[PDB]
């Protein structure tokens, strides 16, 4: 994956997931900017849709290290990827929708979806 392909793929999934969840445009923009309202139901569904579409969250709602590594290895270095993986893997949440928003918030501490557009 090249940065330009990742940029277009990210924009596409953001659009797909906005249409699917009916999330307010500003709320979807907040998430993209790295301001995740973890408790908002639409934010949770939008977050879940994005992570699952990128194989970051599997069908068993497990945070996939190879899934996140495939996406991040173009954005962040090996050391930051290892730190992100160990950090975000500690998120244990019974509610899969809340787990998804907490996971996007965790990944966003390292690189926001917005900041990909700066590369």
């Amino acid at each position: 994956m090249t940065i330009e392909e990742l940029k277009t793929r990210l924009h596409t999934e953001q659009s797909v997931c906005k249409t699917e969840t009916g999330i307010d445009q500003q709320k979807a923009n907040d998430v993209i900017e790295g301001n995740i309202d973890v408790e908002d139901k639409k934010v949770q569904l939008y977050c879940e849709c994005i992570l699952k579409n990128f194989n970051i969250l599997d069908k068993n709602n497990v945070f996939k290290p190879q899934g996140i590594k495939a996406v991040m290895e173009l954005l962040i270095d090996e050391n930051s990827v290892k730190q992100l993986v160990s950090d975000c893997s500690t998120i244990s949440e019974e509610n899969p929708h809340l787990k998804a928003s907490k996971l996007v918030q965790c990944v966003s501490k390292y690189k926001t979806m917005k900041s990909v557009d700066f590369l």
